[PDB]
């Protein structure tokens, strides 16, 4: 009778393999064996070894990672790691020939490096340093420093802040080279007049006065980061006089108040675009500038600016979607929300702004994965109308009506759930199935979509599971409204409809979220049906991601509204179903999951006997303004203050007076502040409500470490056995 | 009957009634009779009423407290009271003429005064703002400027750093007046050096970013602050030339080192006397310091220079006694430890170095309380060989051997633990007796001690508690090593020897501690015994006070040792009683108590199911120096940095496998910071161990607010109820 404990997940006793590559070529690949780098033939099977893990000793540091250079001469090793936020981080860099098995001393790249990147053709090398960029054309040769106005936590050349980090570009680098490499284009981020959060981190026990962190961070309202764009030739490039980076100023639509770069993509060599976003996240603008080489300046011409613009709520999912540009750059293909709220491609002429959507149905495109002189691909949740899977797909550029899925009948049955893959110039592609059955992988060839060899087939996992007590998932909808809202039940092994089980709802629902899905994953909620034989639900409501603007727009500028009475209205739903012990329901949630949870327990509605909030969000006050204003706008009184004041968890605390109450957060969390869950507990005090609580010492928002991740599992399956009076 | 609930203790349903009063004179004193300040005479109780319950009617403002000039023309009104440490604050302060019943109105004392004061005799005003000494002589006159330099966290004029406030003088004030009000003294701390605790206090809802505390804190072994003393003629103030401020520099042999001014007593009219400790504590010198009115200086004679010194441990009990001085100022009266190890008064001439102990035994003098020119009137533990009583005694000074006890007999049985305030030359004095009985407030005449009358004897709780299943006291002693040592016990009602019965050990256990006593107390272990049958024990082991240095030497150079195995040891000992029953003993504390609780938790002697630890102290360098460092040292490799390194709860992580663990603390504790109990969680989080944690957002080392009080024990009873398997 064995079973998936809570060691197993814990002690990762099922490995789930997967088959991470590197695409090298258009014919060529990497991956790791060994510790050794592999490189692969697509076509063939050609094996080769590449680099090997004997190489790297005497080399006295520990290697993280790695990256080879365009041209294949070259290979950066990363050491020295130090992490910083959520991609942001420090590491010491060395360079190694290759070709001349020789490590390189020669004007090394400092220790303490921000970040490193190589051009996308040749060696040239960028990298940040004391907030400062640096070139080195040549590995062996010194640098030219291109920006002098560094300066921590004030100016940041060609790295991001905190907010940008986070909510627009999800990386710590805002450096794009041109595809030739001879163009170097940069952001620079001014945080002078932005607030700082401050918080206390404790370290070893040996420290005997803890440290004051002090981050730059604007919360909901507040003065916000200023950025500029510049480009600079690389090529031309002085060694006795300092470079000139040529400005790109944003367009006056923008420059009239608070704004935003938000996406930058080179359409050629000579061609830039750069979209840009208003404070109020609604109005949206992208320029397409060229080089002249007359001037030496760049001219974004206003009969190529693209306006876009949203009247029912914020532009994009969580930002304006990329372009993708054809070859001569003339035009490009862009996910847009179309005139019945669904986003789908559309198709732009430079020159000409009314688009043409080269798709459209009631459902949405993720992501053009790749575009090429004859076909767009494009993953989506068409196949089946089920909104929670993902398929490949190809559009003829020449004829919209020739659409062919290259994933929905592989193994139909096994798979639902795809992402891909693909090589430099788009001949192959690598096919990832991450569900409903164990992950697939594949390698095909995109001439005549032939499926040329599995990668990894997790067969050596499947006869470990074959012995194990298994839960099993049960997607489906339920009709509100007239409309269809999906919701996933994990059940446990040898699900008695008849029985009744106590009931765990896993929460999210913060804007454009998705939690029913087909994909497949072992954890907490595997363990918790199989061992404790607890159905965890998850439901997709008012507000949710990926069905149409009409049910995700639902929330604007009314968060804890909408997606929280759904929650509730779902677990209503659940006990209707005649298989739920109406009397052990409870809700638990992380990040907006827990503010979601949070304000679900103080709605006062009895449904649920005990919940679980992990660093949940308190007041929107207190977040940031990137993400806080671009749902929720402007907490003023000619704005949305009132909704600000009135969605807050605190001013429900009199309602936690019924049920159990799990407050966790991390004391360095410098996302969702540990000041958010410190007025939590404030606000039940005062109201004098019994509640347990917990904090972990220097974690941060994952409470990712092996010990707190560890400890944390264990104390929420302790509270939620209890609540449901579990051996 | 009914019991006494929770309810009870947190709402304050059974109140004690108090009678204080202030001595005005050698025959009158003060009392506030339900807003109506009366003053009585004491010879008959003839009271008139010196002051209306209105006057203040239109005032406007609330106010917090009062002060009424000895020779009774002013009265100083204290409001706008905002507490900041655990006796500093400031306030806003209104004078009021008591002949013209009419308001003073120009120049007013400034708001944010922090500290005032009368002169001991006629009405003059010494106070300080911006950390700067300010003196009036009249009411309505302009003020005086003493000191300019003052600044904020840096120097301290008149008033106490952090830790002078908290480890030296239990006050904010470092004003000292002579007796007729002729010379103001002066302490003057300087913390430039000295580095600073910081944490997030996030005050209201409204409050966007928490704000940094930033607190001049010196820990264990770091810079401490320095001190100066000065003495300056307040009759003398020029209004054209600033102020003369002579000082009196520290003996030559404190100069040496570090060093605190730990004592200031005036003698007489020019003789004042002080007391200077080294950081290494064991080594005090006291100076008499006389005024020289041809030149205006102040000069103390090494004649009257008194070495006091230890061998066995720190000098005093929590630092230099203090002395009493005869009426022409040439002698004094002093505690002191003995050959034997006990505190006894030894009297002192002050040109002669060697004193003649006027009391002697195995027992101790807990204070001296009056000197009159034939008897010295002292408060002991003498009486029925029971350190935990207390009893005034009064001493012939031409004959030593004759000692007569005034409050022994008065009522034995109801009254074994009295205090004292005698009138401005001991004519009367008010007789306070603590318990073991409720407690009796009784009015005496110092002629032939004859009783006068009944003050308060609490009649009416006397009433109320009878309809109440009250617990019952028991102390006792058990024999370690051959040598007695006392614990109490709260027993619940009907006290059933035959039954077994569930134990909570209340700990505190610091030197000079002690939890044993013969006190009344309607507190939370009332309510444990009345209600939930729980026997309430506490226990003062080795480090324990008022029973010699033997026992509170103990410890010396090693905290964390013999009081927590002696802890243990006492709660192996009650488990061998039959009564007891030994699979349910908790044990809990408060500070000290709590890293005792900790220690005892970690120790893995498996006498102990579960425990609480509330703000507890985690590794001695994380505490204050003048504390820690008395029973330490410094936390050096010369030192004792091998034990300050041995004696962690982090050291212990281990053990606690074996136990439920509640740990508690307050986020705004600039005492035992936060720090503390982050250190210890994130100890048990490294390897894994399971406890109940809570943190209280804002609340200090007390936990005493309203509803952080009610939900703390709230809270804590919840975890010992179901420790304990109890409804
Ligand atoms: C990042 O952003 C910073 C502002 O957010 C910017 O710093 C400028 O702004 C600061 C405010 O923080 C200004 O103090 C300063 O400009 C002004 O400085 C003086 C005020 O203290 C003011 O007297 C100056 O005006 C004078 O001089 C100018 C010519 O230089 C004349 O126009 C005026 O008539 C007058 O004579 C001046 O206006 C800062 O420049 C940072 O520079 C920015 N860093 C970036 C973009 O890298
Ligand atoms: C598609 O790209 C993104 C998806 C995202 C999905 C969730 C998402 C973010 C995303 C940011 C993205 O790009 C910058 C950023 C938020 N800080 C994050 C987030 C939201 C919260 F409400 C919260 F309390 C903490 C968080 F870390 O949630
Ligand atoms: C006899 O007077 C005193 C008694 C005292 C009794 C306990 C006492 C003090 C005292 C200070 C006194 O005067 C300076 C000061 C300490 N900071 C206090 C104290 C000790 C601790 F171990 C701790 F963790 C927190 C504390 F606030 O304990
Ligand atoms: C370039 O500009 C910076 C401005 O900070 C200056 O300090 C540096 O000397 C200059 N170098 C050259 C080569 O002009
Ligand atoms: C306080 O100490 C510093 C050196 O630590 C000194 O420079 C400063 O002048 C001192 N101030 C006073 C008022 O003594």
């Amino acid at each position: 009778r064995k079973t998936y404990t809570l060691t197993d997940y814990l002690k990762n006793t099922y490995r789930l393999k997967l088959y991470s590559l590197r695409w090298i070529s258009d014919h060529e690949y990497l991956y790791k064996q060994e510790n050794n780098i592999l490189v692969f033939n697509a076509e063939y099977g050609n094996s080769s070894v590449f680099l090997e893990n004997s190489t790297f000793d005497e080399f006295g540091h520990s290697i993280n990672d790695y990256s080879i250079s365009p041209d294949g001469q070259f290979i950066l090793l990363e050491y020295n790691y130090v992490k910083q936020w959520r991609h942001s981080y420090t590491a010491s860099y060395d360079i190694y020939d290759l070709n001349k098995r020789q490590l390189i001393t020669e004007e090394r790249i400092p220790n303490n490096t921000q970040w490193v990147t190589w051009s996308p053709v040749g060696h040239k090398l960028a990298y940040v340093w004391n907030n400062d960029i640096y070139v080195k054309i040549e590995p062996n040769l010194p640098s030219y420093r291109i920006t002098w106005t560094g300066k921590e936590d004030i100016i940041y050349n060609g790295i991001t802040d905190w907010v940008y980090e986070e909510e627009v570009f999800s990386a710590y680098s805002a450096l794009w080279w041109s595809p030739n490499g001879t163009f170097l284009a940069y952001a620079q981020f001014n945080d002078t007049e932005v607030p700082l959060i401050e918080y206390s981190f404790y370290s070893d026990e040996s420290l005997q006065y803890p440290k004051t962190v002090r981050v730059p961070y604007p919360k909901a309202g507040a003065v916000n980061p200023t950025v500029k764009f510049f480009v600079v030739n690389t090529d031309s490039l002085s060694s006795v006089t300092n470079a000139t980076s040529i400005q790109i100023t944003a367009p006056a639509s923008m420059l009239i108040g608070d704004h935003y770069l938000c996406d930058v993509t080179w359409a050629t060599q000579e061609r830039i675009s750069l979209q840009w976003l208003r404070r109020i996240q609604n109005y949206s603008v992208m320029d397409i500038c060229d080089y002249d080489e007359s001037s030496g300046r760049w001219n974004c011409l206003v009969a190529r600016q693209h306006i876009e613009m949203s009247t029912t709520g914020w532009v994009g999912r969580f930002r304006p979607s990329e372009p993708h540009f054809t070859l001569d750059g003339n035009s490009f293909y862009k996910i847009i929300s179309n005139e019945e709220g669904y986003r789908h491609i559309c198709y732009f002429q430079i020159d000409k702004k009314d688009c043409t959507f080269i798709t459209k149905g009631t459902w949405e495109v993720i992501g053009i994965e790749a575009l090429t002189s004859d076909y767009l691909y494009y993953i989506s949740n068409e196949y089946k109308g089920m909104p929670g899977g993902r398929n490949l797909y190809k559009i003829q550029l020449s004829d919209y009506t020739k659409v062919t899925c290259l994933s929905c009948e592989l193994n139909p049955e096994r798979c639902q759930y795809y992402s891909v893959s693909f090589s430099k110039e788009a001949k192959y592609y690598q096919l990832r199935c991450s569900g409903p059955g164990l992950p697939l992988y594949t390698l095909h060839s995109s001439v005549n979509d032939k499926g040329l060899r599995v990668l990894e087939d997790n067969s050596a996992l499947d006869k470990m599971l074959q012995n194990v007590q298994m839960p099993s998932k049960k997607l489906d909808f339920i009709i509100l409204n007239e409309t269809k809202f999906w919701y996933q039940m994990i059940l446990p092994p040898h699900f008695d409809k008849s029985k009744k089980y106590p009931l765990l709802l896993d929460v999210y629902a913060g804007p454009c979220s998705q939690k029913a899905d087909t994909v497949f994953r072992l954890n907490w909620a595997t363990y918790l049906a199989s061992t404790e034989n607890i159905i965890v639900a998850s439901f997709d409501g008012r507000g949710s991601g990926y069905q149409g603007d009409k049910i995700m727009h639902a929330i604007n500028r009314r968060l804890g509204t909408f997606e929280v009475e759904d929650q509730i209205e779902a677990a209503r739903q659940f006990s209707k179903m005649g298989f739920v012990d109406n009397k052990r329901i409870a809700i638990w949630g992380w990040s907006y999951g827990g503010y979601v949870t949070s304000m679900v327990l103080g709605s006062g509605s009895g449904v649920f006997k005990c919940g679980i909030a992990v660093a949940p969000v308190s007041r929107w006050e207190y977040y940031d303004s990137v993400y806080t204003e671009r749902y929720m706008g402007l907490p003023t009184p000619e704005d949305n203050l009132d909704h600000y004041r009135n969605s807050t968890v605190m001013s429900r605390a009199e309602n936690f007076k019924q049920v159990e109450y799990l407050l966790i957060h991390g004391t360095a969390d410098d996302n969702v502040h540990f000041q958010q869950s410190a007025q939590i507990s404030k606000a039940l005090v005062d109201v004098g409500v019994d509640f347990q609580a917990m904090w972990y010492t220097d974690e941060d928002h994952g409470i990712a470490s092996s010990t707190a991740h560890q400890h944390i599992y264990t104390h929420m399956s302790h509270f939620i056995k209890q609540c449901f009076s579990l051996p």
